[PDB]
């Protein structure tokens, strides 16, 4: 179901994380996005 974003998944804001804790990790493209704790 389309609920909160689970850990390891990409999150837009810390207000959309299942754990309520969003972070910023680097990808392989050489960029940096936000995921869930």
């Amino acid at each position: 179901s389309p609920t909160c974003i689970p850990s390891g998944q990409p999150c837009p804001y810390n207000e959309n994380c299942c754990s309520q804790s969003c972070t910023f990790k680097e990808n392989e493209n050489g960029n940096t996005v936000k995921r869930c704790d």
